[PDB]
């Protein structure tokens, strides 16, 4: 005795940028922010196949071929799993720069999967879309990051406890916790940010790090601020990668002098994030980081928000 | 308009065994149990100096010389810090075996420091006794373990977020969480358990581990059981040390088949602990571990308790 149906034959979804690693939690912590993000539009087609109609905000850098593109691969797999024969056209709009360290590929992929699922009448739980977004990323870029993908899809702050099997845990965070993201207008390759990591690390360095990861998780779950500040030390990854990011040391120091809880590389960079406990503090942190990059003549965009609990959004 | 004074010129304190490492949290997680533990008796003396009168349960293995013994060093330092000239005799009773992986040296040291502080009228906060217990351990055994000492002194379950500076965090744990400890009657050296650890580990192994440490901390703070089970995997330390512990693999398997949440080496071994969610489960886990060591003709003692929130205790 209820009927709902949608007459829409198209849908537009927005999916948010995410900050991965979050200082000491390399490969295991990530959270979503409000901006920026990507948009995906899907229309139903009587003509078969998943096809890419158009890509914008791209500089023609992304694969137009459907079997090479992350979004089309994801959607194709979803349709195959459910045994649906349905034509789909995709228009993709990048509202964020690629290789920025902000989970760009993830946002597109999550946008597509979320989109297809809602458009075809919510046949799967949002929870269960994660693997498709993962396989999509894996098949396209040879490499999937759950600490980008999970918070992007689920919203909020996430611990990726294991990759195999995929074990993801959403954590509460204090409501007055703000993230300032600065994205410099320069491109550090993801490739060089991977290669530069050590293959081996000292046990005592690892212990120092997993102490901190525990300190950070406890600090968030318990709404304690002072513990988070002290726990946001990264002794392994940031010292290796920071050489790739122009002005990193000055920018970090400027954020800490402006009163940040802590500050590190976002994902694989060159973006940098800082945490603070109010929107006055977050803004002046953003202003001081901007002033760091300006002093070396590098253009920059600043974003300020609390953790985005929504995740993707129909627009 | 209040007077309290104690006429006692002696005091006896008991301090509990602790379980360090707790699976994946090598050097950073530890918790206290009810039994076993050590006892320290202190008397005031008109004759000067801190002196050891007697040691029991020892096999004469412990240093009788006051400048070589962990308990007397600790107490001497405490007295010096506060600028007190007071003679003290110490009688020490080991109610637990040495090098058992149960924080034996820690218990003695914590017992002494707690004792002296209460006996001389509580001049310091319990909180502030930790460094003295640390310096004591360091000067005597050349090596101090906060993940034994802190939970011993403070009670409960502890995260040691950093050693320098010393950053300790007490965490809540579910009230129905039980620990079964089995101590085999065989001695694995602490020396060989240190030397056998890798000096270097792969980054991907470290990541796997700090994911787990986060998974465990979140699991305890959130009273989730299933997450703790999955988070208690140690891919670095236990595989290296378990060769030193006779029957380890069979004993672990027997605990897991009896329904343990998880099971690993306690501190540096040869003791083994398992976690479960009821006192029926903890007991049958204990029985199955005992049966593992009996089958290789090694004597064993089993202890079962919830996490000891009290810490030291005047007796």
């Amino acid at each position: 005795n209820l009927y709902f149906q949608s007459m829409k034959d198209s849908i537009k979804v927005f999916a948010p940028a995410t900050v991965a690693n979050v200082s000491c939690g390399f490969d295991v912590l990530g959270f979503a922010v409000d901006n920026p993000g990507d948009e995906v539009l899907l229309r139903l087609s009587d003509k078969k196949g998943v096809r890419i109609t158009s890509i914008t905000g791209d500089d023609g850098r992304l694969p137009k071929d459907a079997e090479k593109n992350t979004v089309s691969i994801s959607i194709l797999r979803y349709l195959e799993t459910l045994g649906i024969e349905q034509g789909i056209e995709i228009e993709l709009t990048k509202k964020m720069p690629l290789g920025s360290g902000l989970g760009s590929s993830a946002a597109s992929t999550v946008a597509g999967v979320y989109a297809i699922n809602q458009l075809l009448g919510n046949k799967m739980e949002v929870k269960d879309l994660l693997p498709f977004a993962m396989e999509g990323e894996f098949l396209a870029c040879g490499s999937a990051h759950a600490d980008n993908v999970a918070p992007c899809l689920y919203g909020g702050f996430v611990l990726v406890r294991s990759y195999d099997p995929l074990d993801v845990v959403k954590l509460p965070v204090p409501a007055n916790l703000y993230a300032t993201i600065i994205h410099p207008h320069v491109e550090v390759q993801t490739k060089d940010a991977r290669n530069i990591l050590p293959k081996q690390i000292a046990l005592s360095q690892a212990v120092a790090q997993w102490g901190n990861v525990g300190g950070l998780v406890a600090g968030l779950l318990m709404n304690d601020t002072s513990l988070i500040g002290r726990s946001m030390q990264d002794h392994i990854v940031e010292p290796a990668r920071s050489v790739l990011i122009p002005g990193f040391d000055d920018v970090k120091k400027a954020a800490l002098d402006a009163g940040a809880l802590g500050c590190s590389i976002s994902g694989s960079g060159p973006s940098i994030f800082a945490l603070s406990t109010s929107q006055e503090a977050a803004q002046k942190i953003g202003q001081a980081m901007k002033k760091g990059f300006d002093a070396i003549n590098i253009g920059s965009d600043v974003y300020v928000s609390t953790v985005n609990q929504q995740g993707p959004k129909v627009i």
